[PDB]
């Protein structure tokens, strides 16, 4: 996987794979240097189509495939989502690592379950209104400036917004099934808006500007809380999270060893990351954490086993 001098030179659609997959349900076209989608009419039974890692600049000529459940376009050059209107049973769409600047063309795919747009140029969240069966949505590594227009996706269990420009936590109130939320490497300065997500088990807030832990009062079931790489000086208001299993506080301002008193409520807490806090200047760092938290078996990158 080093350097490929032929990487940019388009090839005809691979003849050997097309004829082997004519009646196959799974068609693997990954890394074939395909530059234009054409001649796919011969795939009669295809349910899953993998176009990963090709030269495709345009979505074309997939309308003929009515049996298609899953479409993988990952790592192509596609600049616009179009010509998917007629694929009405498509349940998984992965367009991640493309040139997309907008979310479009998915309005008529009403059975969509997973949608991965990760690492594109997308600026705004919109045009998702009609995917009512959507379970997982990954918008990470985009330019998105705000959380908008997801109020109608009520079956979302997973929302990954990490590595964006989002400045405020808002408009999640309607998603009561969300079990996982990743807001990381964003512009958040405050924890708010999570009061209605009562099923949240995983929250990733790392690499924000958060100064204070708050607003978690109603998220009881959280087993994974990631607040690392923030401005937090004090551990607060987590005393009622008793199901915590992993806790990442590293790369913060934590000073007082007595803050660990608010973690005693979790007897299942197996992993804690406190590293690169002022606490670690203390030579008794491992001892003081292990003595405060008898349950934890792993501290940072080390196995302690109590």
């Amino acid at each position: 996987g080093e350097e490929d001098p032929e990487e940019e030179h388009e090839l005809p659609v691979d003849m050997e794979t097309i004829n082997l997959d004519r009646d196959a349900e799974d068609v693997d076209l990954n890394h074939y240097r395909i530059g234009k989608i054409e001649g796919f009419e011969v795939l009669k039974k295809v349910k899953t189509l993998c176009l990963r890692q090709n030269l495709i600049k345009c979505i074309e000529n997939l309308e003929e495939l009515q049996s298609l459940r899953e479409l993988d376009l990952y790592d192509n050059q596609i600049k616009k989502i179009e010509n998917l209107e007629a694929l009405t049973e498509l349940e998984i769409l992965d367009i991640s690592f493309n040139l997309l600047r907008n979310i479009e063309g998915v309005d008529k795919l009403t059975r969509l379950k997973k949608l991965f747009l990760v690492n594109n140029k997308i600026s705004k969240i919109e045009n998702l209104s009609n995917l009512h069966q959507l379970q997982m949505l990954e918008l990470g590594s985009n330019r998105i400036r705000a959380i908008e227009n997801i109020d109608t996706l009520t079956n979302l269990e997973s929302l990954f917004l990490g590595k964006n420009k989002i400045t405020k936590l808002q408009n999640l109130d309607a998603l009561t099934n969300l079990t996982v939320l990743s807001m990381q490497s964003n512009r958040l300065t405050k924890i708010e808006g999570l009061q209605n997500l009562v099923n949240l088990r995983e929250l990733y807030l790392s690499h924000n500007g958060i100064e204070v832990i708050e607003g978690l009062e109603n998220n009881n079931k959280l087993t994974m809380l990631d607040i690392a790489s923030n401005r937090i000086k004090k551990i607060e208001n987590i005393s009622h999270l008793t199901e915590l299993q992993e806790f990442w506080m590293n790369d913060n301002l934590l000073e007082s060893w007595s803050d660990l008193d608010e973690l005693k409520g979790a007897r299942s807490l197996e992993t804690v990351y406190l590293e690169r806090n002022p606490l670690q200047k203390d030579p008794q760092y491992r001892r003081k954490v292990m003595l405060a938290l008898p349950s934890v078996r792993q501290i940072d990158a080390t196995f302690v086993r109590f």
